[PDB]
């Protein structure tokens, strides 16, 4: 009976008589920094999530144009720290937030530039749809950046970046900046003005210790809150996804849904998410795959890595190409449709929702 | 060297030449929903937390006057749901938030009133500095409300309240409403218009199963995300705190600091916090005790339960009496000073900060 | 097909030709400390557990006679340490083991005696069906021993005992002595020759900190591997079990099965078992209750605390009275039958089996 | 004072007068299945672990001779199940136990033989110092066996083995058979008489899903009690150990001690041990390395994989060659000395000791 009621259809039984005494009470509320629940229940406590953030798509071709022009006109260095352009959700009041929890940006580093070293409580990762040439130095450990690589920079790790070539590179940054600003957890420290090691090894020290499947160094027996892997290289991700599709061909369980291969990047000390606030995945859909529509608590962002296809959000189809980016705010129904084989990088605030027992998932047909 | 720099003293090296091409770039950013990092680094990523919320104190005598007047002029019922007055931080832009994460309110239920049944993903607790007469029915289990009691209503539990007497009662509510609204995790369901059981037992079913020290029913071997204890009664809290002070008198370790007894209300299935987002404590300071100044990540709220004393926040002393309430936003230096024996109820968002590895603590002298 | 085969009915296909060369091979095995699998598969790896321990019952009246006579003839003191009589399973080859994992003993302390202080890696508890007068001093904290009390002495805690009266007292000890001896984990240290504190408070320091339901001292926020509660007093256990039966009367879920109230004694820092190797429970069956037959991996021991009834093991009924003790070895089918209201104390090695993922449970009808 | 006392030097104060009444008491103890503590304290509860197992070394050349001769004279098949020769500790009374917890055996499979399919609660792994040709089929998933590979068969997984060539292969088995027999946790089921899949892929399905560093299939988000990796191939182990030694050369932390590279094989869903009862490691010592002497609770076994060196146990040096095996019982002081670069495979019961909080470690110089 009452379970089908919403805030529009429910009887409003707390409507006081509009008298001078009531207006005086309400005036007194304002003077005393008091705001009654009864005038705002439905907004404070909706039937289901109703984000101020809206679903939205940014074209890579547009992001690249603006990043390149920024490369001409704006020098990178101290103070501003990075030449990064945050994707700003139209629904979030002028804040540089792609969602209420996450920052997503395109960053551009021109020939031979250095972005100086700093650290901050905010967790961060880099992802590269295309390019090479930059190394990012994380606690003194140079990490090469290449197409298809996920690079991590967990909170409070010193990091700076350098272009070792005569050619520009762009990539995307994800951070829990919006969550951290609203929740007041932000600390920041300036490090050196130049990265602490200009060497450019093929593979970082973190990788050389931690990227052997199923093996753990005896010197690393303590679990970490964030992954000690600095780089999740394209080769491994590509091979994982191929094997899932091959295993499917062979009638063996592997794919998460038919024609839908997918992995989660994990902290190898625990098997959990890469960082406390941020979950990263990579999806590969066979040509013609259409995912079942999901509603999920919290926000996610995808970047198209390869192939052609579309996303549906709130019933609306938007065609997508290589590098395009979209955000799905909390509880917005979404699905992906593959035209060709369709590869996507994904990040979300799901580790926050799951840690606090706020996660819910509705899946079409299930 | 660079570790002592802040956003005011650092060199700003990303100041572009102010030309028509630059203004055209910046205009293009606006059209494309792009906001560059370099114009806002320092605000997005402060050196240490700088909350928009400000420290603030609400007098119980004022809260009571406004709650009582609301009792005359505003009927309680469906739609508005509760006659509750939220403490609204002056720094939080007109939102009914005591801090960026927490709602705190005074609720008033007059003679023989019922507040109807509903549930919501938001976690909630009731605390009572004074009064008796109300029972709150939580998933059908009537729970008596009395002076000094902490009553819990974890997320998604049906709850409504009824005054069984001819006398009014007031109490405080705490909820993770602000966190839940900003993060988009809110669900809500209307239940019955009248509580489902009007019986008024001395002790609830939850208590009769779970409030025997060190004992666990074989029917309750599964751990819960929130405490199954609906009521943490004043008797136990009072006795715990007395025993700590007695143990101190006897030269035995017990108190958390000298003359400072304190407990945390816990989920007995895990030994952890009562609910995923909210931590509740109770403190008792010997006359003359002055706590060491703390900076802590995240916000806390205290209500004075008994005795006289003061709080210091940002170096500013405010004298406190029975029922007065104050909020300490993230990283604000705070201490308590006991004039007489000084009893306080405390809640905070610390389980959020600790789950996500954002907690930090600075203690004066340590 | 092959799933119904056992070691008696399976084809034995590794029967070598009995030749001089084979006997020479087998002789060589002996010289080289080699024992082939094929001559002993079925014994090493049975179809289901087949303990050398047998179900067995010890009469309290017999245990008391022998303990009392030991009180006359054997002095208690250093070296031998305790006047304790271990229940020795007839199936375990003369070892003083009630089961392959547990020691159970009756201990007797005469008027004004002291049993001196020591510690050992082996975990221990005391349980009292009857008597008063002894205090056990655990890390310097005197703990009163009374009828119905469970007293804990986790591994590596100094403990000694003293009779403060002119009257003898007996109780039962449980320890993981057999597990610890076979697995080679035993350490032992002699402490003082007399307990370190002869005071006899009603309640220990551990209890005064930890026995308030749902409350945790801020000085005790670190979780422990064993419970910091030294005494689980009869009052709480009795009240817990009564409330379950009352809740059942009221149509409310509480009892573990119909007419079967039961609790587990738990570590309040975690909600888990009292000690890493040993699980303690207390059961109360309504007159006429018959439990469903269980097979469970690992061994358990019960002592009858009050009332009359029977146990069935391997289909065999043995009538039981106050104080009688029985052991149920691994996978032996067992049930309890209540003649009157039937109260039993229970301990087991279940935390070992569950930690190592060896637990299985078969329940009749389910 | 009393801390330096042991069971040989302590005063024995419970020596009763040897009278007819005492001998009658003691006789009565025997009739009633009672064994007093005071006549056996020191044996039941030693000052530190004193295993019945003794340190011992088995020569690979001897193991190979006996396995090969067994290959001629004993057919492999149903009933006996495997042609495996257990290493029997001289101190363990004729039981086929290398230590009180572990079985270690050499298994031999001749040209074209099949060992039929079964499962058991006991956990198992295979390790190969030399050879190729056998596949082991684990829950229907064929897993190739090659030099340097660790193959897993967690408890209750169906497994059988087949030689796909005209050449014999030998390897070592480790199981928690002794623990499981003494603790009564053993279940066993006969599966098919022939393996269920004779195909011989280079890599199993488990590996194709789980052996990509830092990546987890979305279809495998549930944690497992044992590793889903069926094969830890030599390539990865070799590369891990090389990188540690290279990182050391570069002044970077990696090795567990100087010139001592080492990894632990882990469950990738948790970062923990491969199976609940058994820990597997692989060590590589630079020529000339001498490890610091350790005492550790519980037993370990090593097999020499490559190079030459020695072990010291109880102060006694034994020179070791490729394939030689040794056991170090609980609390025996041990160290390894590398003559050439010295590679060893290691297994132990450490996950049992650590789960139950019985682990202790003494390291020389630290
Ligand atoms: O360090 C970075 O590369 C960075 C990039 C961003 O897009 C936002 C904040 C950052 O600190
Ligand atoms: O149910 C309540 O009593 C309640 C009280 C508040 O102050 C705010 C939200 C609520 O749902
Ligand atoms: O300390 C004791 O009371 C004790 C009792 C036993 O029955 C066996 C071993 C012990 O250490
Ligand atoms: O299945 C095996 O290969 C096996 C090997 C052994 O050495 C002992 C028990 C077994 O079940
Ligand atoms: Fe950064
Ligand atoms: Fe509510
Ligand atoms: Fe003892
Ligand atoms: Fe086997």
């Amino acid at each position: 009976q009452n379970e089908k009621l919403d805030h529009e259809s429910v009887t409003q039984a707390m409507q006081p008589k509009d008298t001078p005494e009531l207006r005086a009470l309400y005036k007194s509320f304002e003077e005393e920094s008091i705001i009654p629940l009864w005038t705002q229940l439905g907004d404070l406590m909706p039937i289901h999530p109703k984000s101020k953030a809206v679903p939205h798509v940014w074209k890579w071709s547009t992001l690249l144009r603006l990043a390149r022009k920024s490369g001409e006109l704006v020098p990178v260095g101290r103070g501003g720290e990075r030449r990064a352009l945050g994707l700003a959700n139209p629904g979030l009041g002028g804040n540089a937030y792609i969602s209420p929890t996450m920052w997503a940006g395109i960053q551009y580093l021109g020939p031979r530039e250095t972005a100086p070293e700093h650290r901050h409580s905010q967790n961060a990762f880099r992802f590269v749809v295309e390019g090479e040439g930059v190394w990012t130095v994380v606690n003194g450990d140079p990490v090469r950046m290449s197409r298809g690589d996920l690079l991590l920079t967990p909170g409070w790790c010193f990091h700076g970046h350098m272009n070792d070539t005569d050619q520009p590179m762009a990539w995307i940054d994800g951070l829990d900046i919006p969550f951290s600003q609203q929740m007041d957890v932000g600390f920041f420290e300036f490090g050196s003005d130049r990265v602490t090691d200009y060497a450019t090894p093929n593979f970082s020290r973190g990788e050389r210790l931690w990227c052997h499947p199923g093996l753990r160094p005896l010197s690393g027996l303590q679990n970490t809150v964030a992954s000690p892997i600095g780089a999740y290289r394209w080769e491994f991700t590509d091979r994982a996804l191929t094997e899932q599709l091959l295993l499917e061909d062979e009638g063996q369980p592997a794919t998460v849904a038919p024609g839908h291969a997918a992995i989660r990047y994990v902290n190898p000390t625990t098997g959990g998410d890469v960082m406390p606030t941020l979950r990263c995945e990579f999806h590969r859909l066979r040509a013609g795959t259409e995912t079942a529509t999901r509603n999920e608590v919290g926000s996610t962002v995808f970047q198209v890595f390869e192939g052609a296809g579309a996303v549906v959000m709130n019933g609306e189809t938007t065609k997508l190409e290589k590098g395009d980016m979209f955000v799905v705010p909390s509880w917005v129904p979404w699905s992906l449709q593959a035209e060709t084989q369709f590869d996507l990088f994904r990040f979300s605030d799901a580790p926050i929702m799951e840690a606090l027992s706020f996660m819910r998932t509705k899946i079409e047909g299930q």
